[PDB]
């Protein structure tokens, strides 16, 4: 049985059209919760890919292209016990908020989506989404940024500076800010993130230094080879991401990394929503029971 | 018998040189109306092309080049029952304002016209027209932006960011903002919008994510192949546009798309004004009865 | 006998050097007048070319190079009945002011001179002179901008946006702003304005759309082929300019265009200051009698 | 037994996660001291390299890559008598602060880290770390900037201007600001600082002139050939840096330069932390006794 | 017998190090004087070259490289009767101020030094030194700018605009501002100023037009061929500069130009300081008597 009835969607569409003020109102009447629960772990489902022009999972066009299904898959994930929140661009969060599915959940807002997938300028990842001002006003609990560092692309320069400014603002507002770093290179006209252990470590050392106050910054890192060595890179709270996809082996790598010093949980998207098979509720539970061992 | 006598036009010119404050005065004394009527549909005639250096329809030079005829054709459209409003640049609106043609009408203001037609820099569509400040002050009811996304042109970058800023301001002022997205490519030295179903869908996913609050943003989309699939791209209120031209087949495609979830009406220009045959009223009427079934 | 005696120039020099405060003081004690007289026509002499690195008339170096003669020729023009005012950069206006020659005259300030003549960057015409703030404070009556639109030169982009900002400010301050549009192309490494009828029309449609309020904008257009057709381009008050030079034929073309709808007068420089024969007063009077026909 | 225990690091990781406010609080409760002691000399240990993407010492990857060891090595240095303070990016200082290791110490904050090591854009060293605002608020005692001047790289331009702005702010806040100048060139695709006597002198003359008030600016120079001649370049307080590494000869060169007019001490990192032998305490003490001879 | 004793210099360094507040204090306790004396002439010694990376005079490296000798040579010049003041970057002026050599002297601060000598970007002469704010606060009496205009170098564009802004601020603060214009070209990879009569004239016409108020702007021009014709370029107070060097012939050209309309004196550096021989006092007294005929 679907979490969102076609009747609720009629109300959502109908709301944005004639009662736009209700989006913000329902957002603020939202029941808030502490960032960290009793077990100090966090599990967040991500869906900020579309806004960056990335609808693929294994299926290019479809998958994420259909916003109604994206919302349904999200609603399912959020209904499963263990999921603390969601990460999304303003258009995704407002819908979920309007639908009333964000009570007692953690909302993470994606700030920059400028570096569109496949763009000649995707290293110049400009800040096009949430900004601290709107997050503070709306009550989102967490901020997130994508910081891809391409040494041979001048576009990285303005991105490093803009990220530093984002941290300045986030820290000053005492708003936790999640940075997703990567060392990236142009290979055959496409951007490929370097997932080697040393590259990840170098990206963390760089990202950690961005901002005039790094007391509210978290790391969103990829589970890579030799992960206890990558974790010796920072003292900052870290959340793991589940990229491309590959299945049991994937969950196993997370389980191991999840035990490392400083790791506080997961912030996965592509893999949990749109699993290789047809069972979102199942995939989300696995991950969930991996983060919150229900002690 | 023209809706606009040469006397009215004499009064228009004279006023602009003699009583500039009057333009604003007549604009504010304008009778306002609710955005959405009883049937919740909207039909708007567009004429913001000239300011972007695009006077063609099938006739390059002429057509739109003559501002007096443009205004007449507009006056006719606005006089026909069913037309809720007009979309134009400040120069266009001011004239329709001082000519007393704006009663009970919805005014949409074009914001960016920098990406001139045929320019080497037309992907760098800078904000050269209306801004939220002047719209709020003047009382325009709707804001509109052109967001062409060209993955191989760096000019797209600053346009994405400027559009995000426009939405920030529009949302904060609770001013509905209409975004016209497109995926565009350079082909033989000219910019061509990709009207394939998947391109339109990708452009919507990107545009929707622009801004720090997307609770006041609408979509202005082209009627394309497989349109019920394009509409599964957003939950946002959508208005259809009638590009180039082609006639009965055109109206038929609109009629079908007009039934899709979330579609709220039309925002057409080139086709309704400057109809192939000689009758703006007839063409404007055909579309009007398609948007408002006179229930 | 010159309108300005060396004793008077000596004082001008002494003042600037020894008591700069007197320039602004004499400027504000200036007797002001209504923009439009009883016949609603306007005749302004222009001299803002030097600041743009353009001293030629038919004579490259000399002509305008000598500032003292430029001022004399200006003083003569301003002394002839019929001349309502002058257009100049701050350095030209201040001198004419400190010399006490601006009483009961309309002052027009040149805003942008960045696009220097012969520069590889002359399409990037930055705002280097008067700004609305100083004009409002000083009491200048009119603002003027050069808006050359070169479709193949990226420099046009920032110029369009800066011009839009100038109009924003001018309109908000209720300060009339004169835009001089042109379509320009690079030909043999030099910038040449396209004076064909259709190009002028296209430039007007673009310029008219610049700004968030176009209720205070005027047009400064070149007398071109088929001018009653160019005038069907806008409803805005227009002033004619006399470019290069060529003499009786020139005055005749102005006389004809001067009868067209919306044309309010002249804003000529090179041709009346600097006449082929040397008689400024004669040249000026001819022009004046064409503007104010003593009706 | 390490200065920092596993228990304190765990305490740290947990503070950053659940009590982020404690970082700033512990920072402000910090016991402050006068900039210059009784002997007027200063000895500061530097560790702002990681944030710039430079983890090497003789060992590329490792060395600085492990943040926990970096902090330990820092804790050791700070515990040795003679060390007045530390220079670091916000992430480094924050950890030390939380650890309770900055009492009676001088804190210097690295301002720009944009010019990443190995980047095509490393001459465009943007301001990505501490800014005067956060330093004044937090109570850091000193500001530091890297000013590499590459005559053939346009990126130097914005760096010179940004550095000037940093000095403007630092001076206005009466915050001492340390500039590390260098003349740099591209050699075989890599940036190499010119350590010749004349290059260092030229860099000082340039750096000294940056800012609208140079009454709070210090110099951080490299010990080079003919150093009493380099010191005849400025009247400003200078601190010496220990670059690459090379050992006894190194200490000897410092000892000599340390006697020159205007030299006030050391600000060394790579060499004292990460010495060729396994002894941070030994290396640090040797340096400390070179700065404060205990008169 | 040096003007600045070594005990004075030691006191200067010690001040910059432990009492930076004193620099500003001694600067403000400075005895001020009227800009123009009884004879209305002005003689200023310049030393803002180092900050621009230009230490040469005939001797590359040395000459200006030694800041202590530079200050001594300056102290000598300032001690000679007839020298009204000095032009320098903040680091230069502060030292003199702290050394107490600025009483009853005119202080001119150099604003821009970004266009470093030999840089690929030296036409992009950014504002890196004094700004109006700090000059007004400190009490400097005059502002100075270098405005090199290179028609084939895009870097000139931002320099023209930044200069215009400097004049805006200087005029608004009623602070005299000195502009040093030049037409420059790239010749064999190096920047060479065009000293032909017509080029100088063209540069003046351009510079004079920069700013929104040119009632406080002066000209700093080079003594060139046909100088009474160059002076017919402006009505603005002018000061002559002594470039490269060449000796008796040089003084003679100044003496002649010094009689021209509008010329108010000298602002020379390279030549008076570091004379071809070892007689600073002798070179200065010559220049002084030339500007101030003891009357």
């Amino acid at each position: 049985p679907p979490i969102i009835s076609p009747e609720s969607f009629e109300a959502l569409r109908r709301m944005r059209a004639a009662e736009p003020t209700m989006v913000a109102e329902r957002f603020k009447q939202r029941r808030k919760r502490e960032l960290l629960g009793e077990d100090g772990k966090l599990f967040i489902v991500a869906a900020d890919h579309p806004a960056r022009g990335a609808l693929a999972v294994g299926d290019n066009e479809t998958a994420m292209a259909n916003r109604y299904e994206l919302l349904e898959r999200m609603a399912i994930a959020l209904s499963r016990p263990g999921v603390d929140g969601v990460l999304g661009t303003p258009d995704i969060i407002d819908d979920l908020a309007a639908l009333g599915l964000l009570d007692d959940k953690i909302v993470v807002g994606s700030m920059n989506r400028g570096g569109l997938r496949g763009a000649s300028f995707e290293m110049d990842d400009r800040y096009t989404g949430y900004n601290v001002s709107s997050m503070v006003d709306r009550g989102v609990d967490f901020a997130k940024t994508l910081v891809r560092i391409n040494l041979s692309d001048a576009g990285t320069a303005p991105t490093l500076e803009a990220t530093a400014h984002a941290v300045n603002e986030a820290a000053a507002a005492q708003l936790p800010i999640m940075l997703e770093p990567f060392m990236s290179n142009w290979v055959n006209g496409k951007v490929v993130n370097d997932l080697s252990t040393d590259a990840v470590i170098q990206s963390v050392a760089i990202a950690a230094g961005l901002g005039n106050d790094s007391s509210y910054t978290w790391m969103k890192l990829p589970v890579v080879e030799e992960m206890e060595r990558v974790m010796e890179s920072t003292t900052m709270p870290t959340l793991l991401l589940g990229g491309e996809g590959g299945p049991d082996a994937t969950f196993a790598s997370w389980e191991h990394a999840l035990t490392l010093p400083g790791v506080r949980g997961l912030t996965v998207g592509r893999t949990l929503l749109y699993p290789q098979d047809g069972d979102v509720a199942a995939a989300v539970d696995t991950a969930a029971r991996l983060v919150h061992t229900d002690i």
